[PDB]
């Protein structure tokens, strides 16, 4: 189904990114992995699927490090057919305590890296007259939360960016869309659970409450489910999906 | 995949609903077809996928004929697991010259049929702890165009109603969502095109340019495959959403 | 600033209706009032402003009675310059337990009436080269809540209709917009109700919007500065749509 | 209306910010002007109204200069009651040709500056138990256009940011909202028109995006901000109100 294609998923070392990479590997795509931490588990999980993978540790804060990432993709697999711009970080604090460099570093990773990713993958997709660009935004690309100045700004930014690219690619076989998940139980969310449990004391309760306050299904979204959505978007049935931000969020945006 | 599930698609004797019912039949759902006209073609298109199908000709602005249509599904299949509220009716006029017969029918078929189909389907989906309600709304559930007062109101209402049902069923394995298509290649839109003694592609361009940046049609089959996706487990936490497939229509 | 203009405000015997009516009448507009319950309190309040107050009790779920409300405006005044489509009800029930007549009634009042008002007022506004049609929709014309199948559908419809009319009138001096309030403290809210409980879940400011706020925004849309606000749906809501 | 108040408008030596300043001065607000060029026709346009105006030329892509802007407001006025984040820069190119310094700079001025003005203005607004923060975003906070990657990302970022701050202040007498204009008749735009029948050129220009074929004016915008500033704006929180001649309706 994706046999012949090369997907690059940024921040695929854990979480959502690793789940999406796994689902694309299962569909037959060769895989360029990226992110910090030990790359071994991710590479192991991908190789189970019978598909080739490499990993580059590029810090996407750093535009030159993004360029080296894409160039390893060029050299190892010939180019990127599917780019999933997923790598992202979170920092919680009132707007007037919001650390100036967390502001900077969230805009860097969560927004600018998405543009740099796009600008580097897009010429080869247009040349090859097929491509998919999927940006992992968030419900926070559509609405705010308290404490999330930087991330909401960045995510909104991605949603808008998605529109521009989806529009500029419209007359080609390249599409660009965003997936806006609600809560997924990854390290990035566990951190928030831990912080909420810090005073008081039940991590399981803090978990429920985190979820209950925003997410009426009371159930987390799974990386696999988001990987299957990406796969959807990569099919022919996604050919006229362009510039869209599709939420998978257990009701978060419905209210 | 959908073996053992019953799907009811309204407006499915031709065009969109037919295209969607076909994808669900191929996935292994039994089908309740519905609509005006000779039901023979659509029933034959479904049967060759090795699935059972029946048809009811319910006029969807008549509550009774809707209740008749659901009684059929009940009495053939035990009820509906997958409900696709799909309705074809458009009328174009400036609002002050918009005929009242047209406003009422458009509201009845495009909006109120969705509430009736829903209230009739949902007790069964809850009891069975699994259901999918998928509402085929439109880009015009999210923006306006000139001359389309009734249509835009109805489709916007569907997108709102989707969110209520979506929230109401959120703690269950029943979900409700809307798909919001731009220009879709229908038999009627095709007619409009081959209306040309001499180049059908430029016809298509001229049609789509204003609203649809891709200059290319969404197909009934692209829509069927998204229905199908919404019905997979990867659809489980898609709730109260309104997903556009529109060639870029809503991106500008 | 609206002297010698006529405003017809639906559902203006009471509440948001009456408070919008007051602001317009204060600004100098003659007022056609509407609704149930007894209009003398309303008529004395709008006339306290020294502007002609005239009332019709039409049930707007009835098309013929909407036309008789307008016929009055036409005969007292030579027609409507400002249309405020405000009349609205509510029923709370889960969709599968939602009464069929409540669904039909909420659709007719909360949506169809707005179109009927619109199609009745607009020709006179085009002909006289100036008009405002302002729809009181709701937060629920942008997001849903549980129990509000009919209401959410009707107010989303109003928001979409507003777009169509906003676009159709975009090359004239007539504009058409919606205001989308959150919780206002009114009998039809105090129904739902202490109050910092009903507010807490939905409205982060934990404070009510007032009909006077809403009336002032109406005046703003009626002014020269609303001249290029068209087909918009502007929320007044304590943060409800921000999250 | 605003006698006793201080309004800081960024990008106010012409165009939109100046229109907005003039409307706030007419209402009685003291006025801190910011922006490039000669400040004199602007400082005198506000003096017409009998309020105090000071100008600071800060480059809002430089955080140190944003902070000196707020320091100056502090010293001359005791702080900002009304903050209007208006300054905006633009560059048009397809995404894959989008110049990297142009991406950085658009994000800096049209997005990051809004963060910085906010975090500086808000402590004082809170302390005094009253404030308004109004971000002039764009319809490009809500939709995209071709060629505008950076401008659209930034203005979206503004609209999201505005939601967050309108939520974090929701239980206070500080509100934060966005105004999203379509095409505004600004000196750059006026020179676009001049270069192209003035009225045909206007219509040829607005036809695609703005149904009314007519401009939003700086004046109209000023009057909205004044409205956001009244008591009837008190429960408007985290909103993005479009003024666009029908741009977002379609
Ligand atoms: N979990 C959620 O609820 C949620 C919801 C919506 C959107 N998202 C988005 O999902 C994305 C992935 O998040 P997650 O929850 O899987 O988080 P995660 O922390 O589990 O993983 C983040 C991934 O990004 C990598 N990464 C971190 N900084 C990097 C950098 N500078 N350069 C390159 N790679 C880097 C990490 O090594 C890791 O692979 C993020 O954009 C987040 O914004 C998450
Ligand atoms: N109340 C809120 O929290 C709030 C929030 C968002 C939107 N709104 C909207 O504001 C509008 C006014 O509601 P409100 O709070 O003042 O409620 P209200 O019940 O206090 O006033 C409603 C008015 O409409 C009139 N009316 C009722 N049914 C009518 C009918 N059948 N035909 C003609 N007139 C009729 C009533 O007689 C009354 O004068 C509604 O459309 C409502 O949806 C209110």
């Amino acid at each position: 189904t994706l046999k012949g294609k090369t997907a690059l998923v940024t921040g695929s070392t854990s979480g959502i990114g690793l789940g999406i990479a796994q689902v694309l590997a299962r569909a037959g795509a060769n895989i360029v992995l990226n992110g910090f931490g030990d790359p071994a588990p991710a590479l192991a999980e991908i190789a189970r699927h019978g598909v080739k993978a490499v990993h580059h540790p590029a810090d996407l804060s750093d535009v030159a490090q993004i360029e080296a990432l894409f160039a390893l993709a060029e050299r190892e697999f010939g180019g990127v057919d599917i780019l999933v711009n997923n790598a992202g970080i979170q920092h919680v604090a009132p707007v007037e305590q919001f650390p100036l460099e967390s502001w900077d570093k969230i805009i860097a990773l969560n927004l600018s890296a998405v543009f740099h990713g796009t600008r580097l993958a897009l010429p080869g997709m247009r040349a090859r007259n097929w491509g998919r660009i999927i940006n992992i935004a968030s419900v926070h690309g559509l609405v705010g939360s308290t404490g999330k100045a930087a991330y909401v700004a960045a995510k909104h930014g991605v949603v808008g960016l998605t529109k521009v690219v989806g529009l500029e690619t419209a007359t080609s076989n390249v599409t660009c869309n965003a997936i806006c998940p609600g809560w997924v139980l990854t390290p990035l969310v566990q951190k928030q659970i831990d912080d909420r449990a810090a005073n008081g004391g039940d991590p399981l309760q803090a978990q429920h409450d985190l979820l209950a306050e925003k997410q009426p299904s009371l159930a987390f979204v799974t990386p696999e489910h988001l990987g299957e959505l990406v796969l959807f978007l990569c099919s022919e049935a996604g050919s006229q999906v362009r510039g869209a931000a599709w939420n998978v969020d257990g009701g978060w945006l419905a209210q």
